[PDB]
C-alpha cells in the first residue's frame, strides 16, 4: 500500500538544462522517498525496452536516439499512490497542455523535449524499475515518516 | 465584501515539517492580509469543537488526538473571497488528488497528514475564528492595499 | 509554427508590487524566448487601443486610467503555441478563480488588479505587438534551443 | 545546550511588505524550532521597554513611534547558538552593508526599515522573550531532532 | 538621497541562460526601483564606449565582440546607495571568488561569462545610463516607498 | 582546465531532511556538471577509507557509524575550480559559523549534522571519486557550455 514504487527519469533535455535538482526536490517535498538513484547514458536496448509499447509508432525511432543521446538521471520513489501522483506532478503528454505547477507545465513546450518520463501504472512501474535498477541498488527497510503517514 | 475572513491552521504535521513559513508566504503573496496569528497546543475540547461536524465519524477520534498531539499555528486571513480561495490554494481533502501548485498537492500524500486545515464556508469561518481567537487578538482597521484592491 | 509570438504586459499593480522578475522568470523557465522588452508609462491612446474591444464596457474607463497610472513592463515572447500557453500560465479573468500555480492564481484577488495582461489569440497578439513595439525593437534571427525544440 | 532561545520580531515594515512567511521559513530551514509566535500591535510601554537600551538616542522617539505604528509578528526560536546565528542570518545594522543571503541584505536599504529585529545576546533574549511572551504562550516540551542534533 | 541610480546589464550569457527574471527580482526584493528597462543587441560603438576604461586590455576586443554577440537587457535602478549595493549583490570580478548569495557566486564560474555587469561608481553610472538610455526612456516621477524609506 | 572534478556527498541527515534536490540544483545553477551520481548505504570500509584522515579522532568511530547509518547520495561535479568553489558553497566546518547563502549556513546547526561533505583538494577529490565511483559510472564525454565558458 504505502510501499508502492514508481520509476522516474530526467530525460536528456532535462539533464542538459540543469533541472535535475528541481525535479528531485519536488518529489522530496511531496513526501515520496527516493529508493533508487543514478545517472547514466541509456543504451539503445534500454531505450527500446523502456518504450517497447511504442515500437510501432512513427516517432519511436526519434525517441530512442534522443533518450540515448545524453546522460539521464533515473529515480525510484516510494509512497502511497506514488505512481498516479507522480504523473499528476509531471503533467500530461503535451507540455503546452500541462498545467502550471506541473513539471512539463512550468518547463516544457515540445512533446519531444518532455523533460521527465515516468511510469503510467503499477504494472509498468514494476517493469521499468526492474529494467533500470538491479535489486541491490534499491533501499530495503524503508520506515514510514510519522509526519507523512498516519 | 473585501473584509471577509477565513481561519487557517497549520496542522501538527505541518509544523513538525517546518512548513509554517512556506504556507504563510503563499497567502501573503496572494494578497490576503494576516489579521490573527499564534502557535499553541490545541486542547481536546478545541479539537472536537473545530471538527464537531465530524463527531460521529469513525476517524474523528484519531483526528482529535492528532490535532492535539503537537503545536499548531493558527491564522486568520482577510480579503475578497478569501474563504473559497484559501480552499483552492489548499487543494482538496485527499492530498494525492490535490493538484500541483496547491499546498497539499505539493506537500501531502495522506489524508491524516493534510498539513493545513481551513474553513469551508463563511459560516464555518466566523465560527472557527471566534473559536480560536479572542476579539482583541485580531486587527481592526485594516486598510485595503491600493495595489491589491480597486 | 515555433516562431509564434505573444504580447505580455506587467500591469501597473504588478510593477508596483515588484513582481516583474517573477513573471519574466516564469516565462523563461517555460522555454519561451523574450524577443521584445521595455518599461514605459502607457499613454491614454495606447491604453484604449490595446483594449479597444472593450470600449463600450462600463469599466473600460476605469481600466484605461489605471493602465496609464504608472509604469508598465511590456514583453514579447516567442515559442510553440506561446499565445494560449501564456494565457494558461496567467490564469483566467478572475484572479480568485485562477488556479494555484498560475500568475493571477498565486498573486491576485481583484479583476481590476490582474497583475499581468496578455494576448488571447494570434490575431490579437500580432495587433498588440505591432501596437506596443516597433519592428527594430524585436529580435530577428532567433535560433531554436536544441534542448527545447525537437 | 541546544535549548538556547532568542527573540525575533519582524518590524511593521516587514509585515507590510508581506515578508513574514519568507522570514519564518529561513529559520525553519536552519533547523531552529519556533517555540512562540503571535501577531500584535506593540504598546508604547512595550516598545520603550524593548529598546530602552537606546533611551538616549535622537532617534529613540522615532523608533518607538514606528514600532507601535502597525502590527508586528513576535517569534521565539530555540536551538544551538540560535542567538548569534539568528543575528548572522539577519545581517548587520545597515541593510546596505548587510550581505546577500542575509534578510536585510536581500530585502532592506534603510536602517529605519530594517525588516526584522533580534536579540543580540542570551541575556537580552531572556529579557525580550519574558517581555513579549507570557510563559503560557511558550512551548514547554523542547524536543530535539536527530537529523539536526547528534 | 534615495534618488541615486546605477546601470545594470545582464550580459549575453545571462540572457541565454534565462537568468533575466531571476536577476531583476533580486533587485526588486531589495527595494530598488526599476526606472529604465529594455532589450537590445549592443553596437560596437556602444560596447566600446561602455568599457572604454579597458581599451588597453589584451582581452578588450574579446569582451566587445562578446557583448555585441547577442541580446542584452539593460536596466536602471534607483535607491539609497544602489550603486555600491548593486555591486555587492553582483559579487566580485571572479565568479568563483564571488560568495554564495551573490549573482555571480550562485550562477557563474568564468570571468568571461560574468552574467551581469554594473556601474562601479555614481560617476560611472551617470555616464553609463546616459550612454544606454535616452531621457525619455527613464522614469521621471521618482516616488519613495514608506515601508522602504522613513 | 575546466575539467577539474570534486566529490560531493550529502550525508544521511541531508537525505533524511529531503535536501538532496535542493543541493544538486545549487551546483547546477553555478554551471557545474554532474558527471556521476547514485544513492547507496556506505560500508564501514568505505566510510573508514573516506575519512581515514581523521583515524586519530575521538569522534572518528562516531562519524563512521553515522555515515553508514543511512542512505547517502554521492555526486561528482566537474568545472573550473569546482573543488574550492564547492567548498565555498558548502560553508565551513561549523554550520553555525557558515554564512547565509551557503548550504550549512542555511540548513545546519550541528557539526555532526553537517548535511553535505566535500573534497577539500584536487588530490583528495581524485582519491574520493575513485573510492566512491567506478570508472564506468563516470561521464566520459566532458562537454563545455559556451554560455558558461569562453
Ligand atoms: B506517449 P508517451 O509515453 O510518450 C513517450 C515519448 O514518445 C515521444 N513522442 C510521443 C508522442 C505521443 C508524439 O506525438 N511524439 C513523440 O515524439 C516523446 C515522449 N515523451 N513524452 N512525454 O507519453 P508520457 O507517458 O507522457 O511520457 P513517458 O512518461 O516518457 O512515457
Ligand atoms: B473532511 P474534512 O474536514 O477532514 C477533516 C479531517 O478528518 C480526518 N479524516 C477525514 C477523512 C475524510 C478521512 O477519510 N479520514 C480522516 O482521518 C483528517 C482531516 N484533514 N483533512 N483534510 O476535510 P477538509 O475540509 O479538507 O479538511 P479541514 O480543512 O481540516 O476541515
Ligand atoms: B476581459 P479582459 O480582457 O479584461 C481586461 C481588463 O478589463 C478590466 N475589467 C474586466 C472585467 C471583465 C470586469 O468585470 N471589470 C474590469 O475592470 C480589468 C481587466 N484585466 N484583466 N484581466 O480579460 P483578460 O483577457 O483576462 O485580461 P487582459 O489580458 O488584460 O486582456
Ligand atoms: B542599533 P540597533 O539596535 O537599532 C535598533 C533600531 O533603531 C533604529 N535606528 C538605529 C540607529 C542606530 C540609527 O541611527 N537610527 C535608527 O533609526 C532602527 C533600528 N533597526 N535596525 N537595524 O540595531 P540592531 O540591533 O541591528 O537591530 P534591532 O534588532 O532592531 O535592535
Ligand atoms: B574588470 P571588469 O570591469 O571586467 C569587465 C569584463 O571584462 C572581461 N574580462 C575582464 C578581465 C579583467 C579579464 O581578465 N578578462 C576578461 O575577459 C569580462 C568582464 N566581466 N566581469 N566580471 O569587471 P567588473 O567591473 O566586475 O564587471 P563589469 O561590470 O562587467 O565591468
Ligand atoms: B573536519 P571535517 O573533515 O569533519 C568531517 C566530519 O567529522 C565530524 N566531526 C568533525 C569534527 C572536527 C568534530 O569535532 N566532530 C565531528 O563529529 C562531522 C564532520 N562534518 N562536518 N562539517 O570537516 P569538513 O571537511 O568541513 O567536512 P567533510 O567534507 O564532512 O569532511
Ligand atoms: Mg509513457
Ligand atoms: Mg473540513
Ligand atoms: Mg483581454
Ligand atoms: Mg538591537
Ligand atoms: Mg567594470
Ligand atoms: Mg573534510
Amino acid at each position: 500500500v504505502n510501499k508502492e514504487r514508481t520509476f522516474l527519469a530526467v530525460k536528456p533535455d532535462g539533464v542538459a538544462r540543469g533541472l535535475v535538482g528541481e525535479i528531485i526536490a519536488r518529489y522530496e517535498k511531496k513526501g515520496f522517498v527516493l529508493v533508487g538513484l543514478k545517472q547514466l547514458v541509456p543504451t539503445k536496448d534500454l531505450a527500446e525496452s523502456h518504450y517497447a509499447e511504442h515500437k510501432e509508432r512513427p516517432w519511436f525511432g526519434g525517441l530512442v536516439s534522443f533518450i540515448t543521446s545524453g546522460p539521464v538521471v533515473a529515480m525510484v520513489f516510494e509512497g502511497k499512490g506514488v505512481v498516479a501522483s507522480a504523473r499528476l506532478m509531471i503533467g500530461v503528454t503535451n507540455p503546452l497542455a500541462s498545467a502550471p505547477g506541473s513539471i512539463r507545465g512550468d518547463f516544457g513546450v515540445d512533446v519531444g523535449r518532455s523533460i521527465i518520463g515516468g511510469s503510467d501504472s503499477v504494472e509498468s512501474a514494476n517493469r521499468e524499475i526492474a529494467l533500470w535498477f538491479k535489486p541491490e541498488e534499491l533501499l530495503t527497510e524503508v520506515k514510514p515518516n510519522p509526519n507523512l503517514y498516519e
